[PDB]
């Protein structure tokens, strides 16, 4: 009965961890007059708003957002908002509550929230199963670290409706089992068409503005005696009942652009008091780009020795690395222009500060290891003779410590390393060919280890020895498709992706692993 005014801006958040939020002025005919509608922290549950476009369905969920942000901080509170329409939810992206920003397409940083909230809700399941507690509630109320409040923001949830099934289902679990984990989803629709029943039935407030036909406001919720104008921000808002609601503006303003400005200087404030509070972790994701310097200093967390890094886990962004104390070889196959140059470069980088005994280099073709020639401890070998001279030094040692080994109790590494086989078996006969695999069934164990690198032909064309001792190496860095090879035989599909430079597989007992190689320069 009583008027409502066509705008209205929120009060100023002044209490710190409310549990009820004045979301717009409702009017009250069972006492004729007018008040705050408040929404109940956590009881209240997920938010579904609805409306037709131009009537306030991004303004309401941004004034959702501020009001939960000025009363708990962002390690009591985590955003993950997925902006599915134009950018509506974009100034929410500079909230330090917000974990991550999630866009249409996305799919690969998608893929990996699925991921994370699979996990996290098993996690929490099982902190629940040790206080013998059944709701975050009750946890954070027996609990020295609290759960902090996880709220999945979708903007245009008519996008997932049909072109992402995968991703819908994943909603419809957060939204089903999440209220007792503390995972809350507020999300805004304009078609209610295709909205499942296990979806919309857990959606326990619904915020209903303006439909241009009255058809899908019947769908949402039941019938009213009162209906909404079209004026943006009115809203028949049903938990129990439907209350006829006027939402409240985000910010002050007598415009838009007010309103946005005064949206845009709160979260600066919000900024400047939680300043001291740790920021919510993004989803774990590779970066764009990845330089040696780089991946030695902010990702290699461990430096100890007789570990190789090779490069970045894809699934949890952390260094893998070469046991060489487990597996002393290692096979870099791949394709032409792959980056097969480039992991030598990497093990040669990760070697020369472990402290090696010698470092036999037999370069390929194009000379493209000629940089690290004259170093102190690399041997650079170009010619056949100099090469032989190498292996027979080389055997001198290992021969030494087999009878340093024999005499006393159970190494610094002898190194040789091969950045083309193909360039090898061009420059060398077999014989040769049987002496260094000879060395390597005699001697793996006395510290001396081979790296060599080549195209997956290579190391399948030949009926030699050396290539019969390569073929039974389990360990392998791989530049290729795990299609494109006939070493090892590994699992995979059709629409497994193509390999690029600066990407490859980390091979070890029968398993693998798709990597993100460093690029040294
Ligand atoms: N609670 C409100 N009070 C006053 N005006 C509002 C309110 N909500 C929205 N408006 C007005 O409506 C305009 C657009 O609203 P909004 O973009 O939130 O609707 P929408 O349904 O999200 O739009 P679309 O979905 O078509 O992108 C704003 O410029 C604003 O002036
Ligand atoms: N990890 C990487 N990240 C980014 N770019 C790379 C990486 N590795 C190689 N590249 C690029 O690939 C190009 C070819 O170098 P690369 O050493 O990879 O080829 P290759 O494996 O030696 O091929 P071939 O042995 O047939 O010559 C170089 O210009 C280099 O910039
Ligand atoms: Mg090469």
């Amino acid at each position: 009965l009583p008027p409502l005014p066509p705008r209205l801006a929120r009060p100023a958040s002044v209490t710190a961890e409310a549990n009820a939020f004045p979301i717009g002025l409702k009017d009250e005919p069972e006492l004729q007059s007018q008040s705050d509608y408040f929404y109940q922290w956590l009881e209240d549950g997920n938010i579904g708003i609805f409306g037709s476009a131009g009537y306030g369905k991004s303004t309401t969920m941004m004034t959702l957002l501020l009001s939960f942000a000025g009363a708990y901080n962002p390690a009591q509170l985590h955003y993950y908002i997925f902006d599915f329409g134009n950018s509506a939810l974009l100034p929410l992206r500079q909230l330090p509550h917000t974990a991550d920003y999630f866009r249409l397409d996305d799919e690969k940083k998608i893929e990996k929230f699925i991921k994370f909230m699979k996990e996290e809700m098993e996690q929490r399941k099982q902190r629940f199963m040790e206080k013998e507690v059944s709701t975050i509630k009750l946890y954070n109320a027996l609990s020295e670290e609290k759960l902090p409040i996880i709220i999945v923001a979708l903007d245009n949830f008519d996008v997932v409706k049909e072109e992402m099934p995968d991703f819908e289902t994943q909603l419809i679990q957060y939204a089903r089992d999440g209220q007792s984990l503390g995972i809350f989803f507020i999300m805004t629709a304009t078609r209610v068409s295709g909205i499942r029943p296990p979806l919309m039935n857990n959606l326990k407030t619904k915020i209903v503005h303006y439909f241009i036909d009255s058809s899908e406001k019947f769908s949402l919720i039941g019938r009213t005696p009162y209906d909404v104008d079209p004026i943006p921000g009115r809203a028949l808002i049903k938990k129990d009942n439907a209350a006829l609601t006027q939402i409240y503006l985000p910010a002050d303003g007598e415009d838009d652009i007010e309103v946005l400005e005064n949206v845009k200087r709160e979260m600066e404030r919000l900024k400047e008091v939680y300043q001291h509070i740790p920021k919510p972790k993004p989803i774990p994701m590779l970066p764009p780009r990845l330089s040696m310097s780089v991946f030695t200093n902010t990702y290699v967390q461990h430096r100890a020795s007789g570990f190789i890094p090779v490069g970045l886990d894809e699934q949890t962004v952390r260094p893998v690395a070469i046991n060489m104390r487990t597996d002393p070889h290692c096979l870099i196959v791949g394709q032409s222009r792959k980056g097969k140059t480039n992991v030598v470069k990497v093990i040669l980088e990760s070697l020369l500060v472990q402290e090696p005994e010698s470092i036999g280099l037999l370069d390929g073709i194009d000379r493209g290891l000629a940089g690290y020639a004259n170093r102190d401890d690399i041997t650079y070998i170009e010619a056949k003779e100099r090469l032989a001279q190498w292996l027979n030094e080389a055997d001198a040692v290992l021969q030494q410590r087999e009878r340093e080994y024999i005499q006393a109790v159970n190494w610094p590494p002898v190194v040789f390393v091969v950045d083309s086989l193909l360039r090898l078996q061009q420059e060398t006969d077999s014989i040769m060919q049987g002496r260094i695999a000879n060395m390597m069934k005699q001697y793996s164990h006395l510290g001396f280890h081979v790296f060599v690198a080549g195209n997956a032909n290579e190391f399948v064309k030949g009926f030699d020895a050396l290539t019969a001792e390569l073929k039974q190496i389990r360990q392998a860095i791989l530049v290729t498709k795990k299609s494109e090879q006939s070493l090892f035989a590994l699992p995979f599909t059709r629409n497994e992706q193509e390999i690029e430079p600066g990407f490859g597989y980390f091979v070890v007992g029968g398993k693998d692993q798709k990597i993100q190689i460093p690029k040294v320069e």
